[PDB]
């Protein structure tokens, strides 16, 4: 068990003044990983005043001075990749085979990416006439807040903090209460890299309290939130009610994976497996509606069954473990309710559908990888995000039908198509209503690539050059060198 | 009085099914200008279904085909400038000297600007490796909604609809109930120009009902709102509780004009006049806090008194008239309550402070140009936006103080400085917390120049190239040409 | 018979002072179309002084004022498309079925495109520190010179003049002695649209005299040249020996068309036909090396021969004529010399290979559509550009081989691939060393698409936003608001 | 020790059989003998670069970035060592070389390293059934030809964008100052740069430079030097394979002192614009335009400033003035100084070589200021490239602008004024690519720099220069049915 975890405000760990605490569990064992202090309303105010003071120092440095500090943090993250991944595995229940290859690697990639773009952040100059011209500045917002989710804790902390800090802001980050531990380590890493005190503060807490105090605080200029749709609506209401903040939201989806009639079904099955069962299905971009041509549906079902039999649950630190428990018992209960609705609504259970039992599983919230087929667009498991290891296989006859059904949803996060045909790939992808589209692949999210949702799946974008700009605000300045004329 | 005005949906005027109507008044005479039908909850759904159909046609056209249509609308607007300005004067009370020279001219300037940029709206391509690359599409949002304010009715309708249409969207526009007439004329002009049916629909109504139905509709992807802070908080809240929509907001301000000790006080007085009394002070960007060095205050007050003396109120269609009534009698009552708060807190009344009386004024919502001096930061008239012809003059001693006091507000819309000194002009402007900054001028808003507020004065920007992009959404597409590797 | 054509300098036609003239021939009949005056050194000097005066007026105008003038020119060009095309057909010998559908249509498209972009021409602003910043201006170069080629006379004049004028420069344009007539008409159109006098001047003449005087003139800031490699080298030499001009060149190519093993051979044949025999083969981008898999070559040859037999030479104004004479009789001799080298080097003539004879052809510079097969990479007709209707079909065995052979040339202008396979199309195209690449098509050159040559086929680019910027020069301006510190 | 060529990640003997010497300008002694790359050597470097460029371009963008940042870290750690070698080769005080030459060279490499992942093409929809996308592809093999005033900085400013864009560069340093370019090649290899990506071929411009400009497989030339040498480069590149050329030439930059200017500030700016690096800097404000009403005061102030100049041991901390790059170069500067007297200019100071212990053996020229200068004197119209300030008087703003602009040069310009309108108004009318307001000489990596008119072609630094080391490929994907008219 670990020592009690404190708040991180202004370059040092510090006790919360709320008097309150919470515990984070190891979802593989049910054991208390650490007791964690919760930030109260006065603690948030202290963090904002720390952040305001740090931000001025940060913004007054040269662009390359900021770049060098963030690249030093990258170097630390590269060195401690395996140690940080192990803590993430303990806190989240995700296999080490995942956390050591993706979570910190792709989080540091984004920090590294933005560190190098700081000197390229530029305004514009616009001539109006010989006697007047306009120039613009891309100024920091000031203090921004990030609210993280529990499925990719440190990756989210890096994907939010990297552009915010690169744009010259200070960020106060509130990790999920399920998974607060890696965010505290990152705050330590930033200071070791030379980040000025206050520029990145971490306030663990419950959403109902610490999160709400951040969304309500009048001196926070922007909120960036990744999480469930319900917690988002609350953040957006309390942020609307309070000071007028720009909000960015990354929510879930029910993303379609469209298998074309000319597609290799081994490739299609491999893509479908990776689009549904990575991180035990707890991934917003997962391709949970798999559309397969009727003529190949049966063969595809067998290929899935063959691959699902290969999934290896077990010791999360073992190299060959590729499947972990869900993050908590309440989350598994919701997944189990969706599975039962699939059975009751007439979907055909192809495999899985039950909790896992036996030594090593009775203490964690394990669900067997599950596949439903013979699914219809009106079934609950097809219409709603489950956030668990549950694939829905749907049959289709023609391209116009599958495009219509793929788009017939309020979600809009991701989509994909499998096809070797040049025209089919681009033609279909261009008609899909989704922000992240993969052709003959799934899941890769390069730092260069803006990612985010259409419709109800999010507001704004992360990664790419545009996200650096979105953590600045434009000031337009007109220089009038001619004589001003008044009509009064 | 005009025939009962109807909704404009899908290329034609159509009766509302709400059974509700409202009236718009001429603020110069108290007369009813017209009865106007109010869009019901079902009418909004019809407009959305019309906009969905029109947007598909509009987005399928070539970029240059959309450009030519918008440029045709521009040509119609220029030809009908004088006719449109008169209707605007009748509806708003603004002098024809303003409406004929600014409102349609600057509205059409923005439509003309965006018409030419449509073909330059481009995505990006990013190589990842020999075997994979990414490209992005800037796709239309789909159906967007604009909610207009009453101070610049047709200019606002153009500033919202021009980028929205240029980006490939359809807009449903709800004008302010105080000034609904010019937006309906704009819709006929767009159709006459060749805009497909459904791409620009106008639904008059009330904010509590019609505005809310638009902000609640699940198939509207973005809301752009211009108005008061209070209604903006409501819009953001209802849109949050409802479909997760992109939001843009242009709210009020309490913008500071910083007169420097080396400023020509004649130039400063002329800038202060234009920043406070154009459109009878009903302009969000107005410089309603005028900071003057103590050593120059008495002389500046004298020069202000001189410029107020030249103000020429009267018949709104006379060429020499340069001051009009407020937009409505209820708004005048609010402005009078601010004036009484200024007297009761001890601000010195320099001029004005009362309604205008006599033939041709006793029937209009006239307020005399009003200047308070000896003003202090804590006064209500200095802290709150009045949106009337009320200038507040505040004395300051040194630059650091005036920067702090200028910035010590929840508003963030505009700011300005009067100084011949190179270093002073840029140094001050760079430290001011405002999105729109004028050096030795006020009020000019070129189509090329992004405009919008810091802090509580707004979210997002209007005009400039960036606003065309903000009416698109980014779709990232990864083409994987290498073998896909599954870990299962 | 037309009247003698004069020089066009400063908004009017004016007599040359060279005392020298030349004739332009109708290539379908041999008759003299018109006598044209040649500009001497003093004529060029007068043109520069005219251009210098007009550029200042043109650049002092607002961006939108420049945009409206160019769009007015577009409107006249659309109205006069048929009349201009008929003149181009008379001067060049290209069928009206081409000139009325392409030459002015796509010329005006580029002018229309750049007209709308003028207001988006923007500099940048870079904050160095609190006390110093940099901003940049994109200023006009001043007076630039364009030297046109004879195959697309008015299109080239528009593609060069449109970005030059839109960037605020004046252009002196020198048309080819073969095709001077439409350039003089374009000058009249610009004046009628409102272009200031001197901003577009046209100086017919010969390359060795008029062309050299322009390339040598000290007050010309940039040269844009389209033509043969030998003439280009002369331009580059005189420009270096003289004042330090920027040169842009669009020279010839020997562009490969790669037919993949999975391509439909009817599509491949249609693309190859359009890539070789449009404008009688007189196109720099033509796909004159057609690479076909060995196993499909015989079937491809049959499809080519069937299509070549459909080619309709005849009256260039007849609707169904789709093949014209070469631009001149000296050019036909060069093409016939190449055809004889193909025969003598052992290439197999599949069709054509001789002049056309009979009523209607005997007086024209006609060459039959010619196809060689069994070609090898060492043959003269394969290594050198012919600029006539001569296709070379080359067999290949594998993808790596065809990429090497496609790239094994000093030319680098265009290339294309025919394949329905997603991976093959992008993978091959990414390895081809050419600036213009077509997948499953040929010849389309949208205004938005930058076009130009790799290696010896050109310097710089035309069209796209980047070409507007290339007709400006960057001025960087640092504003230092802090104290300057000298080490001396 | 006989310095050799650097090709494919190792030092290699030249196959020319020719050599040259570089002199320490402070002592007249030979610093080192350097081998000169011949015609076979140029073909070798190009063939090596072609092989290396594919490895380099095949890496990820971040892989290239990390290698370039490792080179930066080595350069910082070796700043003092490299600066000393630069001082020996150029005669610039260590106080300069340790603070500017490598510092500002590395800054540009560091800047471009971070931008590699942001180098992006474009995507343009044409219609539902067709779209276009563009790739920004490496040119391949490019060549840089450096000047002698800032040897390593020029090598970094040329090689950084070239390598960042995915090209290999062959760099030919000036024969006057070839030594630091070879250390840089070593540093790049140590940082992990693939072999062949940065090859260095010392030699003579008449031979080695020509062989680079004539080689058919070099896609672009970037040249910094004098106008005459540039015209030769451009001719040979014209007569040869069709190359993109970039040139950064000299200037006769004006420094305009306004009526409301503080003359202490103006004098400081004028000192740094004329006498830094002993006045051998292309952006130097050699024409200092001063109001007649202030000329006498400014002259006093110049004499006050010129008196603090401390010539001496180039490794001494307080030294701020060095010898010229070579004794032959000194004769040309002295030839210009004699022309001001013959042309009637009043010599306010300097104008001779320096003498005594420690100066008789160096290529010293005294800091020189002429006043009573006229627009027609040779020293006012032509670049001297030595420590010679020309003071010119003016009466009205239009005159100084036209006179400032009345030149074929267009490199830099500056104005000294506290007035908002005059700075922007004057600067917007000056025909120069590099304009400083109330300062001089600062050249941030972010700021594009280059000449108007005869002072250069193209630009260096800034994001645009990264793109200019790429070539655009446009690709149309036609998904509709293709229609032939035959
Ligand atoms: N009402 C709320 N206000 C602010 N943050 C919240 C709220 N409810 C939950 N959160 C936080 O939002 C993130 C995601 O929530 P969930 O989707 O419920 O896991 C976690 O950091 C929660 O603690
Ligand atoms: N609650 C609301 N929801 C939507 N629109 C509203 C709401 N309240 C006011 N509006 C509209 O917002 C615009 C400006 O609001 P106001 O500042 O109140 O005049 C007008 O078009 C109003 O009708
Ligand atoms: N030496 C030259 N200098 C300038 N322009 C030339 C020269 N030779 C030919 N031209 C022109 O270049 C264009 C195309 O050259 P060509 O390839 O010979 O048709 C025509 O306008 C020629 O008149
Ligand atoms: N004709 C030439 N061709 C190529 N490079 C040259 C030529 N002349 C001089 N150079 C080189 O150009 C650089 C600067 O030239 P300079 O202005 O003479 O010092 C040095 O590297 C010279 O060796
Ligand atoms: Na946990
Ligand atoms: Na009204
Ligand atoms: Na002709
Ligand atoms: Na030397």
């Amino acid at each position: 068990r670990m020592a009690e975890q404190q708040l991180y405000i202004h370059g040092k760990f510090v006790a919360a003044t709320s008097g309150k605490t919470f515990e984070t569990i190891n979802p593989a064992t049910g054991e208390v990983l650490a007791t964690v202090q919760a930030a109260g309303r006065e603690d948030v105010d202290r963090a904002v005043k720390s952040a305001q003071q740090g931000q001025k120092v940060w913004a007054a440095m040269s662009a390359m001075a900021r770049s060098r500090i963030l690249r030093k943090a990258v170097d630390i993250l590269r060195e401690r990749n395996d140690e940080l991944a192990r803590l993430e595995t303990l806190d989240t229940g995700k296999p080490l085979s995942e956390t050591a290859a993706v979570d910190i690697v792709t989080g540091a990639d984004v920090l590294e990416y933005y560190a190098g773009l700081i000197p390229a952040l530029e305004g514009s100059q616009i001539p109006l006439r010989d006697s007047s011209f306009v120039y613009t500045r891309r100024e920091p917002l000031g203090v921004v807040a990030g609210i993280g989710a529990w499925n990719y804790p440190i990756q989210i902390a890096l994907w939010k903090s990297a552009p915010a800090l690169a744009a010259g802001n200070a960020m106060i980050f509130k990790p999920s209460e399920v998974t607060p531990l890696t965010a505290l380590k990152l705050a330590e890493i930033y200071r070791e890299a030379g980040l000025p005190d206050g520029v990145f503060n971490v306030l663990p807490g419950i959403g109902a309290e610490t999160g709400q105090y951040l969304t309500e605080h009048p001196d926070i200029a922007k909120i960036s939130f990744t999480g469930g749709v319900a917690s988002g609506k609350k953040v957006m209401a309390n942020s609307a009610a309070s000071s007028l903040k720009e909000v960015t939201m990354e929510l879930g989806g029910k993303s379609p994976l469209i298998i074309a009639e000319d597609a290799n079904l081994d490739l299609a099955a491999d893509i479908a497996m990776m689009a549904n069962f990575y991180s035990s299905g707890q991934v917003c971009t997962n391709g949970t509606r798999v559309f397969v041509p009727a003529k190949f549906k049966a063969e595809f079902e067998h290929k899935i069954l063959e691959r699902v039999g290969r999934i290896r649950a077990g010791d999360l630190f073992a190299d060959d473990t590729n499947f972990g428990p869900l993050v908590s018992f309440p989350h598994r209960q919701n997944v189990l309710r969706y599975i039962e609705s699939g059975k009751s609504e007439g979907a055909r259970l192809l495999c899985g559908g039950d909790v896992l039992k036996g030594e090593g599983f009775d203490n964690g919230a394990w669900v067997a990888p599950t596949v439903f087929t013979d699914c219809t667009d009106d079934m609950t498991i097809v219409r709603e995000e489950i956030f668990g290891p549950v694939m829905s296989i749907l049959s289709y006859d023609d391209e116009a039908e599958v495009i219509r059904r793929a788009n017939a949803t309020e979600y809009g996060l991701a989509a994909g198509v499998v096809t070797p045909d040049l025209n089919r790939a681009h033609r279909i992808i261009h008609q899909l209503e989704a922000g992240i589209c993969w052709i003959n692949s799934w899941g890769e999210s390069p730092a260069e690539m803006p990612v985010g949702g259409y419709k109800h799946s999010g507001i704004g974008r992360e990664n790419g050059v545009m996200t650096l700009q979105s953590y600045t605000q434009v000031k337009s300045i007109q220089v009038e060198m001619g004589p001003f004329q008044s009509i009064f």
